[PDB]
């Protein structure tokens, strides 16, 4: 296949070219004009990125009912994601080596991208090692069966390994403290619950046990905070980035906290709902210029899909998280074209620096497999939640009108279309 008319960024510029994709999906030459007898694709000078990696979603093994690998790669192949890497809260939790390779075993079945898998991490197994698993997850806070780390005395041995950890960086004493003082009554309670002080202190408690690990130890993790929300978390984040020797910090952040703020939490209903919760408007600001400092390492879209019956309950009974895999490009193209971010921010939190946390090789180089997001930068559009290709037919982003979408998706050499290829 040749993909003629690419405005292709390799490098760091932007070239003009045709880029020739042999029958094994890998890229064979990028050159201008090229003349083959083959199959003809014209890009019509769309950009052709390396493909979009989506570091953090939630497929939902175990309950299929909320989405599956077939349903949630057809959500990112819509969305412009060639990859994406799935957190082990299932059913049952992803915490022994057995039911590692038996998701995995599913996930080759019928996943459409290119999907990686992280690992739980418990008390009982915090040093076991799982070959093919791409990270390990830590939440500090309850999520299902024993992956959830109650004793904090435990994180220092639990983090001083050379390991890739994620972390869920909410503080369960605070909840708990919170819980005793405000009843669950309305959307807003939920933000107050779960404050931004139980996000800080939780990072806090991480960063404490780092220094140590930096100081009196040999071992070099790499710690991955999830979802950072808060405008001082960053800060605590980028301070003690300047102090340590040997450990390194990636911080990553989603769509829905650089743009939504509690003060729509009624609005927004169970649409709003999730971990860690809306914030202020200040903090909203706070990651966007997070990533124009090059504070903010990567943008995630945490994609959770649930039933929407049970996202239409009230707050007591409504789960948390939304889906975002077929919104997190469109979103932050969209601040491209506001002017908030640079397009090659976009493109750095959305595709080279995933790429090098996570070891992910999305290069556009020839000898390479193809994987490719192709974006109509500025093509203005609603988004429509009755075309998403996820389970979860539902977003609080819901007719929002923004500019910047996915037209093609090329996985491994296969090219798809994408969701601005139906707007
Ligand atoms: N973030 C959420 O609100 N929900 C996520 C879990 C998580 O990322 O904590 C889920 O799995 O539903
Ligand atoms: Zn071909
Ligand atoms: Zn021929
Ligand atoms: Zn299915
Ligand atoms: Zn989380
Ligand atoms: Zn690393
Ligand atoms: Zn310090
Ligand atoms: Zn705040
Ligand atoms: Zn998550
Ligand atoms: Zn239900
Ligand atoms: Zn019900
Ligand atoms: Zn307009």
């Amino acid at each position: 296949m040749l993909l003629k008319n690419c405005r292709i960024i390799k490098d760091n510029k932007i070239i003009e070219g045709d880029i020739l994709i042999d029958e094994n999906g890998r890229i064979k030459k990028i050159a201008k004009d090229i003349k083959v007898d083959d199959e003809i694709i014209d890009i019509k000078n769309s950009l052709v990125i390396p493909g979009v990696i989506d570091a953090h979603v939630h497929f939902r093994w175990g309950e299929e009912k909320k989405e599956d690998f077939l349903s949630g790669s057809l959500a990112g192949i819509n969305g412009g994601v060639c990859f994406a890497i799935d957190m082990p809260n299932n059913k049952p939790p992803i915490t022994t080596k057995e039911l590692f390779y038996k998701k995995l075993e599913d996930c080759k079945k019928d996943s459409k991208i290119n999907v990686f898998l992280n690992f739980g991490v418990t008390e009982n197994n915090y040093l076991g090692t799982v070959e093919d698993a791409k990270a390990y997850k830590i939440f500090m806070v309850k999520s299902v069966g024993d992956l959830f780390i109650e004793d904090y005395s435990k994180l220092k041995d639990i983090l001083n390994q050379n390991k890739l950890f994620c972390i869920h960086a909410e503080h369960k004493d605070v909840i708990n403290e919170n819980l005793k003082k405000y009843q669950l009554n309305s959307w807003i309670d939920h933000c107050k619950i779960r404050d931004e002080k139980s996000e800080v202190e939780a990072v806090k408690e991480v960063i404490k046990n780092l220094k140590i690990i930096d100081r009196q130890s040999n071992k070099k993790p790499h710690v991955h905070f999830c979802h950072i929300s808060t405008k001082e978390a960053l800060y605590l984040i980028k301070k003690v980035r300047q102090e340590l020797k040997n450990i390194k910090i990636t911080v990553e952040v989603t769509p829905h906290h650089i743009y939504l703020n509690k003060d729509m939490a009624e609005e927004l209903k169970g649409f709003g709902k999730f971990n860690p919760p809306l914030r202020e408007k200040d903090d909203n600001i706070a990651l966007i210029k997070g990533i124009v400092n090059k504070d903010v390492d990567i943008i995630a879209s945490d994609h959770a899909p649930h039933l929407l019956e049970d996202k239409l309950k009230n707050v007591k009974n409504c789960p948390s998280g939304i889906p975002g895999i077929e919104t997190i490009v469109p979103l932050t193209l969209n601040l491209v074209n506001k002017g908030l971010i640079s397009l090659f921010d976009a493109i750095r939190v959305l595709s080279k620096n995933p790429a090098k946390i996570f070891n992910i090789n999305n290069k556009i180089e020839e000898g390479n497999l193809a994987n490719l997001t192709i974006i109509d930068l500025k093509k203005e559009g609603k988004i429509n939640a009755e075309l998403f290709k996820s389970k979860a037919k539902f977003s609080p982003f819901d007719g929002w009108e923004v500019k910047g979408f996915p037209i093609y998706t090329v996985i491994n050499g296969t090219l798809y279309e994408a969701y601005g290829c139906k707007c």
